[PDB]
């Protein structure tokens, strides 16, 4: 749990291909928006920060949404101990694919209360095809956290991390 004295908490971020997980973490971790896209195998980043008083040692898990490198999902899925599930608001098939990630998460970690949360990324653009109220009722069905995010301009990037946060430690505190 902790890491001299921080609480560590270990966030993995999950979703298809070009939904912004790269540029997602990039800006909490470096608070800068990258506009190329270079595609993930996997990378992690550390990030002393303070939420709600506590000082935490996040390790972010930056994982790829190309099938291609899927071989490595089993073993991120058994190590972290929160996802943020990704999609992008102007991509429907993004949206379609949340429940793969979820599903394979709860079949590795054997458990139907993994700490998760669901981000609809992208919410600067104006081409939306994915509604807040549909991303909305499905987090509701799932009894998750549901945040729209802009990797471009910040909007909701704290609170979707933090809220995962939240949630690991609600889910700790219960044991
Ligand atoms: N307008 C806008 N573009 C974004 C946003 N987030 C990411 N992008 C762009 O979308 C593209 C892909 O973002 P990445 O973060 O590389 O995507 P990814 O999900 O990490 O992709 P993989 O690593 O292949 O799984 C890049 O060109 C980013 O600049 C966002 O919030 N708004
Ligand atoms: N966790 C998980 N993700 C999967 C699995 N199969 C596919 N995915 C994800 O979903 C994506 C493919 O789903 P879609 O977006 O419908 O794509 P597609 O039509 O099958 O193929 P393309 O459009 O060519 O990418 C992959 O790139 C992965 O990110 C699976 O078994 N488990
Ligand atoms: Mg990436």
């Amino acid at each position: 749990l902790y890491f001299q004295g921080m609480t560590e908490y270990k966030l993995v971020v999950v979703g298809a291909g070009g939904v912004g997980k790269s540029a997602l973490t990039i800006q909490l971790i470096q608070n800068h928006f990258v506009d190329e896209y270079d595609p993930t195998i996997e990378d992690s980043y550390r990030k002393q920060v303070v939420i709600d008083g506590e000082t935490c040692l996040l390790d972010i898990l930056d994982t790829a949404g190309k099938e291609e490198y899927s071989a490595m999902r089993d073993q991120y899925m058994r190590t972290g101990e929160g996802f943020l599930c990704v999609f992008a608001i102007n991509n429907s098939k993004s949206f379609a694919d949340i429940n793969l990630y979820r599903e394979q998460i709860k079949r590795v970690k054997d458990s139907d209360d993994v700490p998760m949360v669901l981000v609809g990324n992208k919410c600067d653009l104006p081409t939306r095809t994915v509604d807040t109220k549909q991303a909305h009722e499905l987090a509701k069905s799932y009894g998750i956290p549901f945040i729209e995010t802009s990797a471009k301009t910040r909007q909701g990037v704290e609170d979707a991390f933090y809220t995962l946060v939240r949630e690991i430690r609600q889910y700790r505190m219960k044991k």
